[PDB]
């Protein structure tokens, strides 16, 4: 039977194992990632309406390229394996937290996000307005309340209502970047869709090594397409990491406040 396929992603000790080992109970296996050591563990669970299989990605700060984990996780969002993405995010450490979810996100990959650590950012006196989040993210934002399972049936409910994530206005990159990075896209493998094409082509431009292996021709157009950017801006793949920086820190003014 085709289940619904998940992949489960967050940062390092953001929570993730937890939420996967609440959500998959004993239904749970392990064994590796294809051709290397780390550990792939899987699980099953039900809702309302779906029968899920839940992968756990190994914990990440960003899909950029330098460890295996961020490799191994991007991979498998590449992949299209998966109908949708949990992204577990740390309340009390919001804005780091988030540079992965715009990356998500840019690539267009349905996504749920789980807000976690809510009692630790109570106590470090900062109260996140949900959906403040959620419209600036164009998905859901589901806060995990620890009490009675009261998260995990939020979530479950989400599941059974996921997506494609809203066409928000993110990150507001340069214009030149924009069009680089389309037309590296243009010349990529056509079976790739576009978002992903073009975020390929950012992360090219921005000097990710492993995103050329996607791209196939457009490698061998990279290093005029940097010449060109190099003589219209200083340090363009720097302007591509300021924009996200930028996005993310007028997510944050809005959505995380002093709770006084």
């Amino acid at each position: 039977m085709k289940k619904l396929t998940i992949g489960l992603i967050g940062n390092p000790n953001s929570g993730k194992t937890t939420l996967f080992n609440q959500l998959t109970g004993s239904r749970q296996r392990v064994g590796n990632w294809a051709g290397v050591t780390v550990e792939r563990k899987e699980g099953q669970f039900s809702t309302t309406d779906h029968q899920v299989t839940l992968v756990d990605l190994p914990g990440t700060y960003s899909l950029t390229t330098t460890s295996l984990d961020e490799q191994i996780a991007c991979h498998y969002i590449l992949s299209g394996d998966a109908d949708l993405l949990i992204n577990v995010v740390d309340a009390s450490n919001l804005e780091r937290n988030l540079y992965l979810t715009l990356q998500l996100l840019e690539l267009g990959i349905p996504c749920i996000v789980a807000l976690n650590m809510l009692d630790i950012a109570e106590k470090q006196n900062i109260r996140i307005e949900i959906d403040a989040l959620s419209a600036r993210l164009g998905c859901p934002v589901i806060p995990l309340v620890s009490t009675r399972g009261r998260g995990i049936e939020a979530l479950k409910l989400a599941i059974d209502r996921y997506k494609a994530n809203e066409n928000v206005e993110l990150v507001h990159y340069a214009q030149p970047l924009l069009n680089e990075a389309d037309s590296l896209a243009k010349v990529m493998p056509s079976d790739i869709p576009l978002k992903q094409r073009r975020w390929l082509g950012l992360q090219m431009l921005e000097g990710d090594i492993y995103s050329r292996a996607y791209a196939g021709e457009a490698s061998q157009h990279l290093d005029a397409a940097l010449a060109r950017l190099r003589n219209e801006m200083d340090d363009p793949a720097l302007h591509i990491a300021d924009a996200r920086y930028q996005c993310i820190a007028a997510i944050c003014d809005v959505v995380s406040n002093t709770l006084t």
